[PDB]
């Protein structure tokens, strides 16, 4: 409360951290459904339906140019990503499958840098 504060939490590498983070997903052999925007002219259902398009080059413009306020808006931007594929897609796809995997691979490398 006023004048009244938890111990300060050292956040001045969290941007950089998460940098890293984003560049290992960026690079695992399963993100090429999520590299870039879903092409909402080219993709009948998806304008209409996924009220929150996310993708890992929005988030990487969005954290290169200051947009995120603290680590927990780039996880739910990230959670967002794969929030949307199970909107979208059956589990039993590649797709599907997909972001499975990199939501598992993500949330291990979230409580190993930061938890």
């Amino acid at each position: 409360s006023m004048s009244v504060k938890k111990p300060k939490r050292d956040d001045s590498k969290d941007l950089a951290l998460c940098s890293m983070i984003l560049t290992e997903m960026e690079t695992h052999e399963d993100a090429w459904p999520f590299l870039l925007p879903v092409n909402l002219k080219l993709v009948p259902g998806y304008k209409k339906v996924i009220k929150k398009p996310m993708d890992f080059s929005t988030i990487r413009e969005k954290l290169s140019s200051g947009q995120y306020p603290n680590l927990e808006t780039f996880a739910l931007d990230v959670r967002l990503v794969f929030d949307n594929c199970e909107t979208f897609n059956e589990d039993d796809s590649d797709i599907g499958r997909a972001g499975h995997n990199m939501r598992k691979y993500f949330e291990k490398k979230w409580t190993d840098t930061f938890k």
